[PDB]
């Protein structure tokens, strides 16, 4: 079922069960929300999904609550690289008060040479239909191995991700690989309207677009 956006519980970050999951925890990015919503949980373990927000208020109205912080990831390989996609869901996406869209799904892909070496080769950040790419990864966008990402709307455009020198915040991570089947099914099948889950059955298609 669709449930109220502020009624989806945060999925606590689990102890990683394996190297794959530990590696995605390691590389959790920082997010600097310059404007718009904080990231919120989009799904619960039962497969309920966030109904999001009608964009009728100011940019951050009713989506200000930092206790609801959540980030998602999904890991894979692509063209010999090891990729971890990190994704945030925001309840709405407003370039100005009272306008914009219900729901927002954004994602960065951290590209590593391989999982064992884990050297960052490149970063991609979702911006509308495409990806901004940092290749070779610009070290000014890295706090050690932590990618520093901005979330921001610049008029006339909706919210998008970018790379930033600015410190950001981190969120409890739940990985696709750690979710319940119910949550995975729901994320696959739910219509998020203007927004799209980037780590569902479209995951390889996204990585292709993200590829540097
Ligand atoms: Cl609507």
């Amino acid at each position: 079922a669709v449930i109220n956006h502020d009624a989806v519980p945060v999925w606590p970050q689990p102890e990683p069960a394996d190297a794959t999951q530990a590696l995605a925890v390691r590389f959790k990015p920082q997010l600097d929300v310059v404007n718009g919503c904080q990231p919120y949980p989009a799904v619960d373990p039962q497969g309920n999904t966030s109904g999001g927000l009608k964009p009728s208020g100011s940019q951050a109205a009713a989506c200000r609550d930092m206790s609801k912080a959540q980030v998602y990831s999904r890991s894979g390989t692509y063209n010999g690289y090891y990729d971890i996609m990190y994704s945030w869901y925001m309840p709405k996406d407003s370039p100005s008060i009272g306008i914009g869209h219900r729901h927002d799904w954004e994602n960065v892909v951290v590209w590593l040479d391989n999982a064992a070496s884990a050297n960052i080769v490149a970063l991609s950040a979702s911006a509308h239909s495409g990806y901004k790419k940092s290749f070779p990864a610009d070290k000014s966008y890295l706090d050690g191995i932590t990618a520093k990402i901005s979330y921001k709307s610049t008029w006339p455009l909706d919210h998008e991700l970018g790379f930033t020198t600015s410190a950001g915040k981190q969120q409890p991570l739940i990985q696709w690989e750690q979710m319940t089947q119910a949550a995975r099914d729901a994320l696959e099948s739910t219509d998020f309207g203007n927004a799209n889950v980037p780590f569902k059955s479209n995951f390889q298609d996204k990585l292709v677009k993200a590829f540097f």
